[PDB]
């Protein structure tokens, strides 16, 4: 499985694969 986190940075090891809104801010969505 693959697990994402919406983040304001992604980790190193996190790939940044699109936006992720939250609480209306910008945020980027961060997989590995
Ligand atoms: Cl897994
Ligand atoms: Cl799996």
């Amino acid at each position: 499985a693959f697990t994402c986190h919406c983040r304001r940075s992604c980790y190193s090891t996190e790939y940044s694969y699109g936006t992720c809104t939250v609480m209306g801010i910008n945020h980027r969505f961060c997989c590995l």
